[PDB]
C-alpha cells in the first residue's frame, strides 16, 4: 500500500499473512493482513463490510479495509502480544487465576456480543487471542468463511461431520484454552481428526444417545468408534476449584444445545470475585 510500510512480519494467519505496518500519513502502527486473488468475490467483501460496525471492546478492532487491484487488505488495531506467547512466557509459574478469570471473563463478554449478531468464530485458539499491558485481550482473526492448522480446540460436532454448526463450537473452543490456562497444557492435543476425536473420546467418554440425543446420525459418527468411559474432572483439570470445573464441563458439554451460552456463563458464580489484574508481560 502506498500509505503503508511492513515494518515486520507478525506472522502466517489463517487467512492470509499479517505484517506490522506502519500508516505513513497517520503515523500509526497497525496490524496489516494481506488477504488471498483472483478477482475476490463480491460476496465475501460485503461479508467484512459488515464487520467494521462490529465494535466491542473485547474485539480487535478493524480500522479499515482496502482491496486496490483485487487484493484485499485488511488493517487491524496492532496489539502488543498474542495468549499462546503469554502462556509459553508464563509455563515456569502459569497465569494467575485472578488473570486467568479475567481473561476468560471478557472473551465470554465479546463471543456474547459476536453470538447476539449471529456471528461465529469458528477458529478460537490461542494464537487468536490478543492481549495488551492494560490487562485486556481480544477476539481476532474470525472464521470470515500450508502449514498445519491445530483442531485442538475443534468442537466435536466439527469433527462428525455437522455443516451447521451454532454458536455452541466458540463455547467448547474457549473451554479448551481455559483448562488449558490452568494446567498449562492443551486438554486434547490431537494432531489428525481422528486423533483429536478420539483424545475427547477418552477424556469425556465417547457419547451416545444418552448424553448426546441424535450423535448416531451425525455424518461421521462410527458405529464402530471405540467405548471409553468418562473420566473425572477433579483429574483433568487440577487446580480448578469447583466452580471453575462446574463452568468448565458446561462449556465442554458434548450436546451443543445443552453447552452453556456465553451470556449463561458470565452469570456462573465462578466470576463471582472477577477481578481485571494487569499482566507482567515482556515486549
Ligand atoms: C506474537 C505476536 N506479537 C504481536 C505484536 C502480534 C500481533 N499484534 N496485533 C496483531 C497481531 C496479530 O497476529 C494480529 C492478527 N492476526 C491474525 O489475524 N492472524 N494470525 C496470527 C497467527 N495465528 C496462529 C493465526 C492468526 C489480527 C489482528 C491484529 C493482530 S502476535
Amino acid at each position: 500500500m502506498e500509505n503503508f510500510q511492513k515494518v515486520e512480519k507478525i506472522g502466517e494467519g489463517t487467512y492470509g499473512v499479517v505484517y506490522k505496518a506502519r500508516n505513513k500519513l497517520t503515523g500509526e502502527v497497525v496490524a496489516l493482513k494481506k488477504i488471498r486473488t483472483e478477482g475476490v468475490p463480491s460476496t465475501a467483501i460485503r461479508e467484512i463490510s459488515l464487520l467494521k460496525e462490529l465494535n466491542h471492546p473485547n474485539i480487535v478492532k478493524l480500522l479499515d479495509v482496502i482491496h486496490t487491484e483485487n487484493k484485499l487488505y485488511l488493517v487491524f488495531e496492532f496489539l502488543h502480544q498474542d495468549l499462546k506467547k503469554f502462556m509459553d512466557a508464563s509455563a515456569l509459574t502459569g497465569i494467575p487465576l485472578p488473570l486467568i478469570k479475567s481473561y476468560l471473563f471478557q472473551l465470554l463478554q465479546g463471543l456474547a456480543f459476536c453470538h447476539s449478531h449471529r456471528v461465529l468464530h469458528r477458529d478460537l485458539k490461542p494464537q487468536n487471542l490478543l492481549i495488551n499491558t492494560e490487562g485486556a485481550i481480544k477476539l481476532a482473526d474470525f472464521g470470515l468463511a500450508h502449514e498445519v492448522v491445530t483442531l485442538w480446540y475443534r468442537a466435536p460436532e466439527i469433527l462428525l461431520g455437522c455443516k451447521y454448526y451454532s454458536t455452541a463450537v466458540d463455547i467448547w473452543s474457549l473451554g479448551c484454552i481455559f483448562a488449558e490456562m490452568v494446567t498449562r497444557r492443551a486438554l486434547f492435543p490431537g494432531d489428525s481428526e481422528i486423533d483429536q476425536l478420539f483424545r475427547i473420546f477418552r477424556t469425556l467418554g465417547t457419547p451416545d444417545e444418552v448424553v448426546w440425543p441424535g450423535v448416531t446420525s451425525m455424518p461421521d459418527y462410527k458405529p464402530s468408534f471405540p467405548k471409553w468411559a468418562r473420566q473425572d474432572f477433579s483429574k483433568v483439570v487440577p487446580p480448578l476449584d469447583e466452580d471453575g470445573r462446574s463452568l468448565l464441563s458446561q462449556m465442554l458439554h458434548y450436546d451443543p444445545n445443552k453447552r452453556i451460552s456465553a451470556k449463561a456463563a458470565l452469570a456462573h458464580p465462578f466470576f463471582q470475585d472477577v477481578t481485571k489484574p494487569v499482566p507482567h508481560l515482556r515486549l
